[PDB]
């Protein structure tokens, strides 16, 4: 089902925030950026969506490297308000699904959301990751992503990922 | 067709927004909330879409007594986020609807919007009048709002309302 596998994806993309932050301080320290936004959000470790989004944290881990490498540097430029928020995700997002859908762009939309919600914590906006996690839902239901995923046999099938 | 009635509620909110807010500086003067955002969005005044924005601007002048009176008292309690926002607009948004649909209420909400980005402006939150868009056009697409007045016509059949 799309609208289920849509409505799926928040667990998901929280899951997978906390675990790419942890992932991060693990592998930075000290050096890691701070956000306690990405520490303290709702999460089920021992749910299927818990454990997808997981997942998808570590085995992107070794394969978002350019991509994500290139999205810190463009943040730089990105303007402060809301609206430039969704502009800029609106803009990368459907670039990265311009030629199709597979995980490993699946997996790059949610890496960008991550890297666009710690951008605009340490610039000052907080309280957006919510809203951070609905552009990302709200894209893969609209740009028939959800849709994808469920005839993959939905959010559980990227365990076969791993 | 729901999804076309869907597109269209940004550009009647936009337009509903511009003249509610000319409304407000032509009965209040100098007294008026400012709010410069609501002066410069886009606007195409004589496209069919603009012309019901302004229609329902116009028609809500003497129905939106009560319900913009609460608007106005409730947000003075309303916390600071983008994640507050989100989730009172949908507590209020979802209660207008509780027991069905009608054009008197789709008004309800297009004024709670407006009454919504005012105040957040006024707090601080600048750049968040195209999130507040935003939230009435999805709502309006996933609780079967587009859907309701699509069976009637289409935003154009709100034109016979006055
Ligand atoms: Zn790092
Ligand atoms: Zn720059
Ligand atoms: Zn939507
Ligand atoms: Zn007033
Ligand atoms: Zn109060």
């Amino acid at each position: 089902s799309e609208e289920q596998v849509a409505q799926d994806t928040e667990e998901v993309f929280r899951s997978y925030v906390f675990y790419r932050h942890q992932q991060e301080q693990e592998a930075e320290g000290v050096a890691a950026p701070a956000d306690p936004e990405m520490v303290t959000l709702p999460l089920q470790p021992s749910s299927t969506m818990g454990q997808v989004g997981r997942l998808l944290a570590i085995i992107g881990d070794d394969i978002n490297r350019r991509y994500d490498s290139e999205f810190q540097t463009m943040l730089q430029h990105l303007q402060p308000t809301a609206e430039n928020a969704y502009e800029y995700f609106t803009k990368i997002a459907t670039s990265l699904f311009e030629s199709g859908i597979n995980w490993g762009r699946v997996v790059a939309l949610l890496g960008f959301g991550y890297r666009l919600a710690l951008h605009v914590y340490q610039h000052g906006l907080t309280g957006f990751l919510g809203q951070v996690t609905r552009f990302v839902v709200d894209f893969m239901l609209h740009h028939s992503i959800a849709r994808w995923i469920a005839q993959r046999g939905g959010w559980v099938a990227a365990l076969n990922l791993g």
